[PDB]
């Protein structure tokens, strides 16, 4: 029963950011906005560059997909991960960050969507910090049960039945979502719309695919505003319920090709 999903005894109350792939300035902006306060520490290195406090005692939930496309990545990877050592933020893994981090263990992967970013980025800094990202990538959690079981928080999103589940499967939804068994006009997978589907208890806040604004669905929603193809940086507060945004500053990276149909 004492998986590490469970975060039922954390009530918040939490700010939920979505995607933010290297978009340093846009994540000190909201961070801001909701209240936090930084510090950039005197003689401060790697994740003790920054201090985050809030006066109210909130804390941050990151969605993941902290790497790749955007500027300022090793920032953000400071940043948050000063704040998870702090313990004003709680991070659930992203895809690019679980990939970044089979390729800084050595495996051969492909250098796609902003990958290439992040290992120039990456390159300019010492190899304790590189370290220290992946121990720190290691040790995150699929996805969080919270507040008595009426938050999940997952990157790809959590469908009710795996919820609390601590598997390998349910640890790829958190990253991946699932495709539906079929395939589409040209013979592909197709991933699984399990937001319209689900009827859990718990309100899923989550950052799959990125979308204009906010996308609520059933219990769920879906906060990636894609910041870093100049949409917006996106909070969610909880339990207000409340979005706080901040918009990119520039256009950082294309979004994927869309297919006419
Ligand atoms: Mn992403």
């Amino acid at each position: 029963s004492m998986l590490w999903n469970n975060k039922k005894d954390e009530h918040g109350p939490f700010d939920i950011i979505g995607d933010i792939h290297g978009c340093y300035d846009e994540l000190k902006m909201l961070l801001e906005k909701l209240g936090y306060l930084i510090e950039e520490v005197e003689g401060g290195v790697g994740s003790g560059k920054y201090r985050v406090t809030h006066p109210e005692g909130r804390k941050v939930l990151f969605l993941g997909d902290l790497v790749d496309r955007g500027p300022k990545i090793t920032e953000v990877l400071k940043l948050v991960m000063g704040m998870v050592k702090s313990g004003i933020a709680l991070c659930v893994p992203g895809n690019h960050d679980v990939k970044l981090l089979r390729k800084l263990n050595g495996r051969d992967v492909q250098i796609t969507h902003g990958l290439d970013r992040t290992l120039e980025q990456l390159a300019k800094e010492p190899q304790e910090f590189i370290e220290e990202v992946k121990a720190f990538i290691d040790g995150l959690v699929s996805h969080y049960v919270l507040d008595d079981g009426k938050l999940v928080v997952a990157h790809a999103g959590m469908k009710e039945e795996f919820q609390g589940r601590g598997s390998g499967k349910v640890r790829e939804f958190a990253l991946y979502g699932e495709t539906t068994g079929e395939t589409d006009e040209y013979g592909l997978p197709v991933r699984y719309d399990w937001a319209s589907d689900y009827r859990g208890k718990a309100l899923v806040v989550y950052g799959h695919t990125p979308q204009a604004e906010v996308l609520k669905v059933n219990n769920t929603i879906n906060i990636d505003t894609g910041c870093v193809f100049g949409g917006k940086l996106t909070a969610y507060r909880y339990p207000e319920r409340e979005i706080v945004d901040v918009k990119a500053l520039k256009t950082y990276y294309e979004p994927a090709l869309e297919h006419h149909h």
